[PDB]
């Protein structure tokens, strides 16, 4: 089958330069000391909690930084916007600035049914290890805030990017499909405008 599920060998060139891990669930940057994620993810964490910078099954990362607010947003869909500290506690490769160590994505001009979308994230936590993955799949529809695709997920996947084939952003994951067979559908969040207006709203203006 076409629609595959790999581990990331490096996680230090882009697109994956673009996603965070907390403890137990994915974000990604989305702008200046800010990271997208569910609010399902969000809600197990507070101020002064860590997120980690794309780390690697080796303990390389682009840092480790410390939460400064969680603003949820006030719509049904399940997105979350959260800054971080400037400084990393943890120093990065390139140094303690978070923005020098992550980059953010841009926005696709939209998605179809029948492209191919690849979902990046961090699907199953380990005791002192975290495995990213990248999961790809057909889109199934897009329907006013939501994007279905076709794409194996975990529920560590929650707060994934779902990027086109040129790595440009499509949606927020937040949730699967529980079924066993292949033809099992997940749910992202579409980037409407109320809510790429709420995220940029939100961004740290330093
Ligand atoms: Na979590």
């Amino acid at each position: 089958s076409e629609n595959q599920v790999t581990k990331v060998k490096d996680t230090n060139i882009f697109p994956y330069t673009g996603v965070v891990a907390f403890k137990s669930a994915t974000g990604f940057v989305v702008g200046k000391n800010t990271i997208l994620t569910n609010k399902h993810v969000s809600k197990n964490y507070k101020v002064g909690d860590r997120i980690t910078a794309h780390p690697n099954s080796d303990k390389g990362n682009g840092g480790i930084y410390s939460i400064k607010k969680i603003i949820n947003y006030p719509g049904k869909e399940d997105v979350s916007v959260i800054q971080v500290e400037e400084r990393a506690i943890e120093r990065g490769p390139k140094g303690f600035n978070f923005n020098d160590n992550v980059t953010p994505f841009k926005y696709a001009a939209g998605a179809k049914a029948g492209e191919r979308i690849k979902v990046i994230g961090y699907p199953h936590p380990y005791k002192n290890k975290y495995v990213l993955y990248e999961s790809t799949g057909p889109v199934m529809s897009v329907e006013g805030s939501s994007i279905v695709y076709s794409a194996h997920t975990e529920r560590g996947n929650s707060g994934s990017p779902v990027l086109n084939s040129n790595n440009e952003l499509v949606g927020i994951h937040f949730a699967s499909d529980v079924k066993n067979d292949d033809n099992r559908n997940a749910y992202g969040v579409y980037f409407t405008p109320e809510i790429k207006k709420f995220i940029a709203e939100n961004i740290d203006k330093g």
